[PDB]
């Protein structure tokens, strides 16, 4: 089970430090559209992780960056913690805005898969992307850290529109 | 053996990205004392790391940060990777030059005991440590990335001096 592991490293190195800090970073974007509070984190359960997200869909479209984060982190002064903000498009039209993310650990699941030592078979890792967003959505259920911050998508591909799937989770937090 | 998957995602989301860039930083840094070449790693078997590296050991200084480092991490535009310069000082004396860093998910692996449903022992702290040690030396041995850019220090104190830890890994180089 790699996934459990990395699943916290996920929440403790990164969630919980930067959601308690993210709707003030948020709102004062704003001040200086409309950006949801909310920090959305796209897990696709096939393991694939484009790094360019305009190329997974047309429709999704980079806008600008958020005001970072510093802190000091095992020895690194003023680690940067960074994110982008997304619009997400429909029939030409700008269908929302928020900051969307893939979950890097995803990314190494499926690089952990082609190197020899690390003793972890390519035809395991649906297994533990599906252990990993379990084991995460569990941690952010019982997070002090996260309360109406953060969701969790989740999919898993038969043509797929990721834009759509993303809007759905967007457009449920409308009401 | 949460160790084990730590210690790939250490080198898969980390070392195998920054190494092959470092060296050209480095000397970047310089032409812009005298920084030595290899980034160093320290591995406390205790699994304790602090936040700010001048109060593990006064001999400790930092001095400044490198030209940072940029990509595109999973969606994120521009994520950057940042590292900080330490002086290690002995009876008042500039020892050597370098940039010194914790190893991160040590830190996490002590988090990781400290909660409930994390199934972590705090008993087992300083075992998991030893294999997150053993795990990456064996990474760095076959690692590309890695060719004498990088010297891993591990250390289990019994009044112990970390500059002094650092400076023998140091002067064995210059050799
Ligand atoms: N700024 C950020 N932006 C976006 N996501 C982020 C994030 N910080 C964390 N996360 C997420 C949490 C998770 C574990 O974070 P953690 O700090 S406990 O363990 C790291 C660390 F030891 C080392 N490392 C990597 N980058 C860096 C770096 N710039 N400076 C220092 N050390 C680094 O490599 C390990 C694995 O890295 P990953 O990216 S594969 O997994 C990360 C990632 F999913």
């Amino acid at each position: 089970n790699v996934a459990h592991g990395l699943a916290w490293s996920y929440y403790i190195g990164y969630l919980r430090l930067i959601l308690p800090e993210l709707q003030a970073r948020i709102r004062t974007y704003n001040q200086h559209g409309a950006v949801s509070q909310r920090l959305y984190i796209l897990l696709p359960l096939d393991c694939g992780v484009p790094d360019n997200l305009s190329m997974a869909d047309p429709n999704i479209r980079f806008l600008d960056k958020l005001p970072q984060q510093t802190g000091d982190r095992a020895g690194i002064k003023d680690r940067v913690y960074s994110n982008s903000i997304y619009e997400l498009l429909e029939n030409g039209q700008r269908a929302g805005t928020c900051v969307l993310e893939y979950a890097t650990p995803l990314q190494t699941l499926f690089a952990m898969s082609q190197y020899s030592q690390a003793g972890f078979s390519r035809e395991d890792r649906l297994e533990q992307a599906k252990l990993f967003c379990r084991t995460l959505e569990d941690i952010l259920a019982d997070a002090p850290e996260s309360q109406n911050n953060c969701r969790l998508i989740a999919y898993q591909e038969p043509s797929f529109s990721l834009s759509q799937e993303v809007l759905r989770h967007l457009r449920q937090e409308e009401k």
